[PDB]
DNA sequence: GAAGGATTCT
DNA sequence: TCACGGAATCCTTC
C-alpha cells in the first residue's frame, strides 16, 4: 500500500498572492476581522515571509501587528479559497480515484495499484506537484509512505514546496527515534501527559502496559499509537464525507439578552443551511463561547429531518437552555448540524 | 444512544 | 471596545 499525501502550502495566503502577484515575496497575512473594534480577530494563516516572524494562524491580529505592522493584512475570503481548492482536488482525482479529501488544503491519494516501488511514487509526486503549479500557480508539498500517518509526517518534514518519501527503513527508525508530539493527532495536552508517563517516542508505548495509557489518553489514542509503533498500522483511504456542518460567529459585544444575540444566531443558521445544500440533518446544536470560553452547548436530535424553519425556534429554545444553567455572558454564538439522512 | 465536553489544527 | 477566529472530529459522559 503506497500512500501519497498532498498538503497545499500556506493555502489562503498563497491564493491571495495568486490573485495578486504583486504581493508575492512580501509577507501577506490572511485574517478574520471581527469588527469588534478594528483589528479584533485572529490570523488565519500566513505567508512564509510572514510566518518566519512568528505570525502564525490563530494569533490575535493585534498580536501580529506588534510584529509585522507593514505586512499585508487581507480579510479571509473563504469561497474564493474553496473554488480554487476544488479545481485542484479535481486535478488529483484523475491520478488515483481512490483519494480522500482531508480538509480544504489536504488530500490523501492511494497509489498502491497506480504504481509500485517508491522510486515510481516519488516521480508521481513531481508530476502531481508540477501539475498543480502548472494549472493553479499553487505550490504544494508532497509526502509519501506506507500509510496516511507517515505519509503526512513526510509532508510535514518537507514543507513548504517540498517532496519527501519515507521508505520502511526510515519508517522503522521514526518509530524508534521520532518525537512523540510530532505524531499526528498528538497535540501539547496529550504530549504533556505522555512526557509525564515517560513516553517520548512511539516505540516507548510498547514499554508501558496499555491499560494505563488508556488511563491518561484513553484507549482510542492508546490503540492508535501502539498501532503505528507496531508498524502494524493500516487505515485505507476512506473518503469520509462531511459528518457535521456548522457556523460560529463573533458578536460585536458580549451578551445575555436574546434580541441582542438573536440576529447573530440566525445569521449563523442561514449560512449553515447554505453550507448544507441537499443534505438534511437530524440533529441541531447551539454552541456558545462565553465571556470566559467554557464553550457551552445545548442540543437536540429529532427523529426526522430539520427544516430551516424548525432550525430557527429550537435554537432559540436551546439558546434559552444555555441562558440560565451557567450564568455567564456570550462572546461568540452558533449552530452545528449532524446526523444526516443518507 | 444521545448528550455535553475536550482536543487538534490551520 | 479595549488579544483569543472558525471548523471538525473525536473521545468520554449518564
Ligand atoms: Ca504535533
Ligand atoms: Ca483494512
Ligand atoms: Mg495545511
Ligand atoms: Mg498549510
Ligand atoms: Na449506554
Ligand atoms: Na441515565
Amino acid at each position: 500500500m503506497i500512500v501519497l499525501f498532498v498538503d497545499f502550502d500556506y493555502f489562503y495566503a498563497q491564493v491571495e498572492e495568486v490573485l495578486n502577484p504583486s504581493l508575492k515575496g512580501k509577507p501577506v497575512v490572511v485574517c478574520v476581522f471581527s469588527g469588534r473594534f478594528e483589528d479584533s480577530g485572529a490570523v488565519a494563516t500566513a505567508n512564509y515571509e510572514a510566518r518566519k516572524f512568528g505570525v502564525k494562524a490563530g494569533i490575535p491580529i493585534v498580536e501580529a501587528k506588534k510584529i509585522l505592522p507593514n505586512a499585508v493584512y487581507l480579510p479571509m475570503r473563504k469561497e474564493v479559497y474553496q473554488q480554487v481548492s476544488s479545481r485542484i482536488m479535481n486535478l488529483l482525482r484523475e491520478y488515483s480515484e481512490k483519494i480522500e479529501i482531508a480538509s480544504i488544503d489536504e488530500a490523501y491519494l492511494d497509489i498502491s495499484d497506480k504504481v509500485r516501488d517508491y522510486r515510481e511514487a516519488y516521480n508521481l509526486g513531481l508530476e502531481i506537484k508540477n501539475k498543480i503549479l502548472e494549472k493553479e500557480k499553487i505550490t504544494v508539498t508532497v509526502g509519501i509512505s506506507k500509510n496516511k500517518v507517515f505519509a503526512k509526517i513526510a509532508a510535514d518534514m518537507a514543507k513548504p514546496n517540498g517532496i519527501k518519501v519515507i521508505d520502511d527503513e526510515e519508517v522503522k527508525r521514526l518509530i524508534r527515534e521520532l518525537d512523540i508530539a510530532d505524531v499526528p493527532g498528538i497535540g501539547n495536552i496529550t504530549a504533556e501527559k505522555l512526557k509525564k508517563l515517560g513516553i517520548n517516542k512511539l516505540v516507548d508505548t510498547l514499554s508501558i502496559e496499555f491499560d494505563k495509557l488508556k488511563g491518561m489518553i484513553g484507549e482510542a489514542k492508546a490503540k492508535y499509537l501502539i498501532s503505528l509503533a507496531r508498524d502494524e498500522y493500516n487505515e485505507p483511504i476512506r473518503t469520509r464525507v462531511r459528518k457535521s456542518i456548522g457556523r460560529i460567529v463573533t458578536m460585536k459585544r458580549n451578551s445575555r439578552n436574546l434580541e441582542e444575540i438573536k440576529p447573530y444566531l440566525f445569521r449563523a443558521i442561514e449560512e449553515s443551511y447554505y453550507k448544507l445544500d441537499k443534505r438534511i440533518p437530524k440533529a441541531i446544536h447551539v454552541v456558545a463561547v462565553t465571556e470566559d470560553l467554557d464553550i457551552v452547548s445545548r442540543g437536540r436530535t429529532f427523529p426526522h429531518g430539520i427544516s430551516k424553519e424548525t432550525a430557527y425556534s429550537e435554537s432559540v429554545k436551546l439558546l434559552q437552555k444555555i441562558l440560565e444553567e451557567d450564568e455567564r455572558k456570550i462572546r461568540r454564538i452558533g449552530v452545528r448540524f449532524s446526523k444526516f439522512i443518507e
